[PDB]
């Protein structure tokens, strides 16, 4: 992954 | 905030 979210 | 990120 490496980026975030949170969807 | 509240939401994630990381930008």
């Amino acid at each position: 992954x490496x980026n975030x979210x949170y969807x």
